[PDB]
RNA sequence: GACGAGCUGAACGCGAAUAUCUCUUUCGCCUUUUACUAAAGAGAUCCGCGAGUUUUGCUCACGCAGUCGCAUCUUUUUGUGGGGCU
């Protein structure tokens, strides 16, 4: 319609925000020696793995928070995990150009996958097909045989850095976010992207997926914005902006969207309003610089009542609902509409 | 109530012969990398191999044919007969 026209309606039928119980931090875990990059949880939800420029990769018990394992291979930093949910598999990228899949029955490396030119940002599992996704530096989603360690495809057409990843199912199969500002939405089959999407104008750090809708959300250093499915329909902003660099995004089943700053910012939004009801600043653990204080990653467990992020601190730290929290008690950030006439 | 030697196909399967490679680690050579050592494992490959009908190539061969739609003395096929009562 227009951006006034369009702005009444937003004033009159904005989904007001559910109600969110307030989530907070109960663990801290130190024992990595870089930064911590990427988290994996298992899908038995009983340990999660996290990566790190120490180049190790931690196995922590999701329970207790207790070191497992370390399993070293990579040269250079761990930027990217993913269990999988359908083989006893974990994959792991590095800055060191090399893709990994450990057996986890064995603890051990028994895939290579070659071919990235530069350090590997991103990884990403196809939920159904035998098929993982990475990008790097070298600006291209690398498609890979799991089995055959062969590159099935490359994904070509990003300028920069493809940083975040997402794998599904349906059309688009592989939704990547990229340095070069752009989300890319690929047709799996023919190698070409289905969609470019130019909305953001920093670089897409960060991609989730709705656990059950056909939707995702992409961050920038300047906007966190929702996107209908297949087409990467523009759905709209957060009602508000996290006025930092979002390394992580994590989405919820109750709806709880989980951003994640490179200042150690963490706020939680209502999916489905775009309405921030937290905002938490980071505590660095003794010794750190807060400089030295971003949120890398950030993933739910399995149910959703946890969050754990992997943090610049070299921590990882475990969040979980106050749930005896009541909507009277804990209400959090309250909402006002976009009652606003504003230029889109 | 009944008949193969040799080749390529079979699609399924590893008596006693065993070499190479890859990966993840440790160990030893030790300036580095190859090229190596010897331990632990996890994986491949090579060179070969057995049976089923597929026949190609016999240079062998066939049909009143080997087989068809237990044979009289006490224990078995040489029965103990005949009558008649409720």
């Amino acid at each position: 319609n227009s951006s006034a026209a369009v702005s009444r309606r937003i004033a009159s039928k904005w989904p007001r925000p559910v109600w969110h119980a307030p989530w907070k931090m109960y663990r801290v875990i130190s024992g990595h020696l870089g930064w911590v990059r990427c988290v994996a949880v298992d899908p038995s939800n009983e340990w999660f793995a996290t990566g790190s420029a120490d180049r190790t990769i931690k196995i922590w018990d999701l329970a207790s928070g207790q070191l497992k394992l370390t399993l070293t291979g990579h040269i250079e930093q761990v930027t990217g995990l993913a269990v999988s949910s359908r083989h006893p598999y974990m994959f792991s990228c590095g800055l060191d150009k090399m893709v990994k899949c450990w057996d986890l029955e064995q603890n051990k490396v028994i895939r290579s996958y070659h071919g990235h030119l530069s350090g590997v940002y991103s990884i990403a599992l196809h939920p159904n097909l035998d098929v993982l996704m990475t990008g790097g530096r070298d600006s291209v989603v690398r498609v890979w045989d799991m089995r055959t360690k062969v590159q099935a495809m490359v994904l070509s057409g990003h300028d920069q850095t493809v940083c975040s990843l997402l794998a599904q199912a349906p059309d688009p199969q592989v939704i990547s976010g990229s340095h070069d500002s752009t989300i890319r939405l690929w047709d799996l089959r023919k190698g070409k992207a289905s969609a470019v999407l130019t909305h953001h104008k920093k670089s897409i750090r960060a991609l989730a997926m709705h656990p059950h809708e056909f939707a995702f959300a992409s961050a920038s250093a300047e906007n966190i914005k929702k996107w209908a499915l297949p087409d990467g329909d523009f759905l709209h902003n957060m009602l508000s902006q996290q006025r930092a660099i979002i390394n992580s995004m994590a989405i919820n089943q109750d709806g709880v969207v989980a951003t994640g700053g490179d200042n150690g910012s963490l706020w939680l939004w209502d999916w489905r309003s775009g309405h921030c009801f937290q905002q938490d600043e980071t505590v660095v653990q003794p010794g750190s610089l807060e400089s030295e204080g971003a949120l890398y990653d950030m993933t739910f467990d399995m149910t959703g009542s946890r969050l754990i992020t992997a943090e610049g601190d070299k921590t990882v730290k475990m969040w979980k609902e106050v749930e005896d929290a009541t909507p009277e008690t804990h209400p959090g950030l309250p909402f006002r509409p976009p009652k606003d006439i504003k230029r889109f």
